[PDB]
């Protein structure tokens, strides 16, 4: 079934405004018809085939063809999803909220402006993947690290603009973005921080630059079209000693959280605390039918043969030391200290495990930013499928951890999925992040998925727990719980979409936001 | 000499806000007559006695009061300036762009709302001073740190605002903040972040919240009034080693910026570098009259007798070390190795400082966030003044310090001032800080200031350096500095202004910024 026109445009204007889109970036880079099946989001939740359906592709060379398109789109109201390479994979791909909106894929716009290793700095455009970053700074024999994902064909920018994470000490992708340029929705260009300056050298060095700090009103946002963007990177360290800490029961997080605690706020733990569940980390180097014969959900007889098999916990604590071997000595001695008196804990270095294809290893490769795609083989648990994740914001206290492990596995075991969570601390916030893997090709798993994700987003929210990212078919929901004094932060979202975005063509529902048009 | 009516408003208009402002917040804290005296820059630069003269001052008790005041501020078209605790000395304190604004004051907003030891933040209304936070936290013996900008007597929230500065690893206030509450330009409140979450406990945990990053609007703004403010307080660490590196020559600035550098990247140095000039390091503990009886800038034979008589070279590097001691040393071998070759360099703790009044001393305190009023001490270098501050952003480059040293200099000196001057950085971002010390009540140096200061902007401008934080005489010229694409980023500015406040009512001009009223 064909997608439906946006509401609000006839035949002839989509028809016209398509033309002119290819008479700005050639007729070759232009996708209807066939051509428009891989911007569908690939994990389909919906059974609704009028739902989240791209009208057409629209792939430019340049910020100036950027700019054209955006004032055709102006011209037709005709509204643009803007994707830098539309990898969102779990969270749409590159599929927009509301069906005849036009992908504005920035694939092409893949030019490394620089990399800076004295400041240690890239300034990128929108195509340029984290495989091409590193494969750059190796090829030049610069001494600088990345921080991918844990899935490498993803956009340095769009990661980043989604408020993505990876694993290093720079694993929070927003907070290390430093200068943007951005195509308004008018068509015309403005560039951010010490960018504004000209003749500045300092657009990678100084976030603020002078007066309001914008930067941030264009991440998770229908704002702008960022058509360049500085990042910060970590020089190469002095040394690197990846771990794995596990823990035997199911009852472990609850202390496990205590102890990370201190260690998180103090910046003791230098990357991201990352502590999964039995089957998450079994998924990587396993099938569920090499231990269990069901359909159904595992019994917990399984999960005692999976821990001695693969040497891991029903807790699963990955982490990394960076730096002088005598800083990862000291920060080592304090982090084992705080797990050492829990029984059946176990701490285990690269060199301490005994299979070839291994947890730790797998990890180890993106906690020093090295970008690979082997992620994706956890999908195959179940048979093969999508995925889609809940990962709302709560204290770091074992009460609120163990109490998320109880609601969510409850439910997700209720519908027929195995439990697959990890607790995830950045600095001061605690994640309790459920990964749900599902048959997409299923309308009966599609829909237990879809009202199993509203159970979730309903209790996590009675708690006061609140999602800070989510898939397309969900910004709508997940913006309704941020209702304080009678949704005063969205009103004030929809003042500034109707300031900068007065005809309402880019990202209409992106993040619950809606210009006055469509409100 | 009394202060105009700001164009546009009648003597009636402002006679009837005023009587409402009375109402709202008691006759006793609305300020006129001789009662706005406190609310003038107390180091006037303008020979122009009818500039940057607020009419009166309001001094409300709570958000409601605050929100009354922009309704009645809404119905009369009266423009207010709003401030925390007015102490922005050097900046033009209280006193507004525009005369005729009225001053906002929110010192009796001071309650502590929260201070949370186990993840490390406190929520503040504006009034609350570094003073009385740090006292809080003292008399309940809670193991924090706060990070103060030498001025205990400031606002947490108002330095933060205009992107304030100390000298802890929390140096770089407004990127320790995290959720805030804003009485937008129509008198209604929003919360950002997990505070637009009903429920949660995640304000001061997470910054971001759910879709566009907002907070960094309304620093350095007009589009708000900020209530509530959360900020991020550093851990007591396990030691704490402050530590003074002083150079013989003024041309060794160039060797010491090029190995500070990869240190502060790399983060080796935990905090601000700051290497202070003779004269400004000097004042703290000594006045010219000391040395030298003349008017003139001091001579080298002076230089060098100060040197010898204070322990102070011509550059003067105070850092400290953060955590336990095997990591304190590990740093310190790193950092004392990088100037250890450079002839007449001098390393100094705290122990080898002879002077009982020592500038070590007193620099210990402030890099561990102890607020004191010792840094107004360099004011009576001269016999008493006040100082206006340039302090623009460049790359961590031997080149561009000593290129600033010799421009800057050469001009202070050239117009009768010593040169007081410092090079600081943040984390990858160079600021040559100059100094300026002047009679505030002698019309005839307040002239010399005015012209001295103009040419280091238009001088700074033409090598691509860009001021960050500046007076409210010179907010429009600094805005002007910044017209990358004819002036693109605040042509945006300007339409998040005229959204935000459509009758023009706050803060007329804050970094250049005029509603469509005024423009
Ligand atoms: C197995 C697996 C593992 C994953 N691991 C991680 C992980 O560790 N961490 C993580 O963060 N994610 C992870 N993801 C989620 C996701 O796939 C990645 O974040 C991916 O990199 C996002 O796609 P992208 O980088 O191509 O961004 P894009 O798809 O290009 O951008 C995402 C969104 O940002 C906005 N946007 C993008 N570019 C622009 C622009 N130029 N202007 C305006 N708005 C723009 C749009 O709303 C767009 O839909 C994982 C997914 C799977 C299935
Ligand atoms: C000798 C000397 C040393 C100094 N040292 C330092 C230093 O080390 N570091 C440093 O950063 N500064 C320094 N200063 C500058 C200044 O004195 C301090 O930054 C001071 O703390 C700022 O005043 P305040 O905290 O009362 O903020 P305020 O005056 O209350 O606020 C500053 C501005 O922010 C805005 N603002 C404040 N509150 C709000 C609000 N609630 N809503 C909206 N806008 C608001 C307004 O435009 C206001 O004018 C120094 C000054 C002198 C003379
Ligand atoms: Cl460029
Ligand atoms: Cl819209
Ligand atoms: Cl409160
Ligand atoms: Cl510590
Ligand atoms: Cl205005």
């Amino acid at each position: 079934m064909a997608a439906p026109l946006p509401e609000g445009v006839s035949a002839e204007a989509m028809s016209s405004a398509l033309d002119r889109f290819a008479r700005i970036v050639g007729a070759d880079w232009v996708f209807t018809e066939d051509k428009i099946t891989p911007y569908e989001d690939p994990y389909t939740i919906s059974n609704d085939e009028t739902e989240h359906r791209p009208y057409a592709a629209v792939a430019p060379a340049s910020t100036e063809e950027v700019q054209e398109i955006v004032r055709v789109a102006n011209e037709f109201g005709v509204p643009l999803w803007p994707v830098s390479r539309g990898k969102n994979f779990a969270y749409g791909g590159a599929a927009p909220v509301m069906s005849g909106t036009v992908v504005l894929d920035m694939n092409r716009m893949n030019r490394i402006l620089e990399v800076n290793e004295e400041f240690g700095y890239a300034l990128v455009e929108p195509g340029v993947s984290y495989f091409e970053l590193y494969d750059y700074i190796q090829e030049k024999g610069l001494k600088l690290w990345i921080d991918v994902p844990d899935v490498g064909w993803g956009s340095v920018v769009g990661n980043a603009l989604d408020h993505g994470i990876g694993y290093t000490p720079y694993g929070d992708h927003f907070a290390m973005q430093c200068g943007m340029e951005v195509v308004l929705p008018n068509g015309e260009v403005v560039r951010t921080g010490m960018g504004a300056m000209p003749g500045n050298n300092t657009w990678q060095l100084f976030k603020y630059g002078y007066g309001p700090y914008v930067d941030g009103i264009f991440s998770q946002s229908n704002f702008g079209v960022v058509t360049k963007m500085g990042i910060w990177l970590m020089p190469e360290p002095a040394g690197y000693r990846p771990y794995l800490i596990t823990f035997e029961n199911e009852d472990d997080i609850e202390t496990v959280t205590e102890r990370l605690r201190p260690l998180k706020v103090a910046g003791v733990i230098q990357n991201g605390a990352t502590v999964r569940s039995l089957v998450l980390d079994a998924a990587i180097t396993r099938t569920k039918s090499q231990y269990y014969d069901g359909d159904g959900p595992i019994p917990p007889s399984v999960a005692k043969t999976m821990m001695a098999d693969l040497d891991l916990g029903m807790w699963n604590f990955c982490g990394a030391l960076y730096g002088p071997p005598p800083v990862m000595d000291t920060l080592w001695t304090a982090i084992r200290d705080s797990f050492a008196d829990i029984p059946g804990v176990k701490f285990y270095f690269p060199e301490d495990r005994r299979h070839k294809v291994d947890l730790l290893l797998h990890r180890a490769e993106t906690m020093k930013g090295v970008p690979k795609l082997t992620e994706f083989n956890f999908l195959n648990w179940d048979g093969g499928g999508g995925h889609v994740g809940f990962s709302p914001v709560s204290p770091i206290t074992g009460k609120d951890a163990i109490k998320q492990y109880n609601m969510v596995s409850s439910r997700v075991r209720e519908y027929g999925f195995d439990y697959m969570g990890l607790l995830a601390i950045g600095w001061r916030d605690l994640h309790h992040v459920t990964v749900i893997v599902y048959d997409k090709t299923d309308p009966d798993e599609r829909k237990k998925l879809d009202e199993l994700f509203n159970i979730l987003v309903d209790e996590a929210a009675a708690e006061g727990y609140g999602e800070y990212r989510t898939h397309i078919r969900y910004m709508d929901r997940i913006a309704k719980t941020y209702s304080w004094n009678d949704n005063a932060l969205w009103k004030m979202h929809e003042t500034i979409k109707d300031a900068l975005d007065p005809n309402g063509i880019l990202a209409p529902g992106k993040s619950g936001i809606w210009g006055k048009n469509r409100r």
